[PDB]
């Protein structure tokens, strides 16, 4: 009884200590994530100009260098140390730097996915960290469901493509699609789509003459997806369309830099920019959003903690009274 | 010279050995991923019926049990051992089981994100594995960009919501949104949306009387997003709309099971199913797609390898001739 309460109060001090420390690690983490949104908000301002055809090559190659500063900024945030001199986003691997760049050239994650849960009342565990694989690395490319790149065949025309979206989830079919512009037996430009698993979808016959013709800025739709083609392509120009792929914010920014550095003087060079600009905007956003969800998650936990601070002072105010009412037996 | 070629040929045997072994680990892995698509294809058949209002409660509670077998199937695939008796999807942590279920109740990943790259020519490294955090755990919820749940306020009416999509990437704003149905001063039902960061968006004033009215099966749009509301809600009914969040296939299936087990007899119970059915279909798909991208990645690597088998027999056919032409000096 009394040795039991003694050990209950010993439990409570630990539960309050664990809470105080959780509350703090998490608020430190809110501020790093908060910083990292700042960086992305600006990367988004930047990406939007990269799609503005006013800007001189000089203006853009200068944004390229700002984007390089922002990339470096985000690597510092991902590799932040918390109160101990151990990394906040590395998971259980406390002294391994979470994000680095192999000589392969891609950025990798050297942590794990393991969260420390902590007792902060008798039956509530709360996570006191997040991990880099969740926060920074796995974010889908494209519009979140499908991505659009050029093929190995550079395009000769001025065609560009929106990020588009899935409009009918039931009609949706994941596949590797190829969109090929070519000719009617009449002479009209026409739009074809086929795919590894699906064979021909537009049109099912694959015949140019059974094919829909290309209206500038018109919505092309197949297997649950819609997108819009702008500019004037030439026959043989092609785009590839593929399931979304996990891809770090880091390579997203590496990519905004590669793009700001492309030739951007002739109308033909400027359209090979746009298709990819539209994509990179979606990715910057996907990532803005993804981090906000990590922030929302973190908020919920803090509200679980401010819950626990009232509930541990309730469970002590009660143990104190069990002592007063038990010492009265004496 | 000759001791140099001797050591080149020693390098080549290792490059060919590394390739042979890579080619094999990857094809074993294609087949597990291939199996895992099979499981999801069926989970998708299942999810679609779960939204069919023909089915008896008995039919559905039976699919619930099939879905439980499929979940278990996918855990076996995630926890597969390759040729050694070490786990294929655990990363560098070869003898840690990758996916398990804490008593918290959620499924976690106990591996890391680290790929073994292997020399298979003089200047080509190829990855011979993938990791569970990429393959199974981080897949965005909802339609890939935003998700839709009920609030803590159960709904009294028969309203349901599509998975919707982002239609204008530039207008897009990640936020925590609340959609609230309520009354005109006239008496007409009306649709409101506001959000933590955005304050009121529909309408900006927040006044019911400045508000758009609710047309059944009509497209509601705000900050770059569109969605469609079906059924007849009552005032006060609400839905929540939130950035996408990483979430394992596993909890997606756990969720299809919870849903198949909900009350599904009265029209009012059947509409609290649909909103979430639509979501779960998107997630099953997001995951079908995500795995296909891991498969496409794996294919590319095999094509890098069948490249290396011709290039290592070219670099030996050349070293043999350097020996023939060097032993002739003698």
């Amino acid at each position: 009884q009394i040795e039991l309460i003694k050990q209950r109060i010993n439990n409570i001090e630990l539960f309050q200590n664990n809470r105080q420390a959780a509350d703090s690690a998490l608020r430190l983490e809110e501020g790093i994530l908060s910083n990292a949104v700042n960086s992305l908000h600006r990367l988004r301002e930047i990406q939007i100009q990269a799609g503005n055809p006013s800007l001189s090559e000089e203006d853009r190659k200068t944004l390229a260098v700002e984007a390089q500063a922002l990339l470096n900024q985000l690597l510092d945030y991902a590799n932040t140390k918390d109160s101990n001199g151990s990394y906040m986003f590395s998971g259980s691997k406390s002294l391994t730097q979470p994000v680095s760049l192999n000589l392969s050239g891609q950025y990798v994650y050297n942590g794990d996915s393991t969260q420390r849960f902590q007792a902060v009342t008798t039956s509530l565990l709360v996570a006191v960290n997040d991990t880099g694989d969740n926060v920074f690395m796995r974010i889908p490319s494209g519009n979140g469901r499908f991505a659009i790149r050029e093929t190995l065949t550079p395009n000769t025309g001025t065609a560009s493509v929106s990020s588009g979206s899935v409009t009918n989830e039931a009609a949706f079919v994941p596949d590797n699609y190829t969109m090929t512009f070519a000719l009617n037996s009449q002479g009209n430009l026409v739009v074809m789509v086929s795919g590894t698993l699906s064979g021909n979808v537009i049109p099912p016959s694959g015949l140019p003459d059974d094919a829909p013709l290309y209206q500038e800025g018109s919505a092309i739709g197949f297997n649950g997806m819609e997108m819009v083609v702008s500019g004037l392509p030439k026959a043989g120009d092609s785009f590839s369309i593929s399931p979304a792929k996990n891809e770090s914010i880091f390579s997203t920014v590496q990519r905004m830099i590669n793009n700001l550095n492309k030739p951007y003087t002739s109308s033909v060079e400027k359209a090979a920019t746009q298709t990819e600009n539209n994509q990179l905007l979606a990715q910057i956003d996907s990532a803005l959003g993804h981090i906000l969800s990590v922030q929302s998650d973190l908020g919920a936990r803090l509200n679980q903690l401010e819950t626990a601070e009232k509930a541990n002072n309730d469970y002590l105010d009660i143990s104190a009274a069990t002592l007063k009412k038990l010492r009265e037996i004496d």
